[PDB]
This record gives C-alpha cells, sequence and structure tokens, in this order.
C-alpha cells in the first residue's frame, strides 16, 4: 500500500509531504 501510508505517514511522504 502507497496512499494508505502517504496519507498522514511522512513513511511514503518524505520530499512530497516536507
Amino acid at each position: 500500500v502507497a496512499r494508505g501510508w502517504g496519507r498522514k505517514c511522512p513513511l511514503f511522504g518524505k520530499n512530497k509531504s516536507r
């Protein structure tokens, strides 16, 4: 799973969230 993590989890949303 990706979205489930990129949602509110930096585990997959490093540069995307930052």
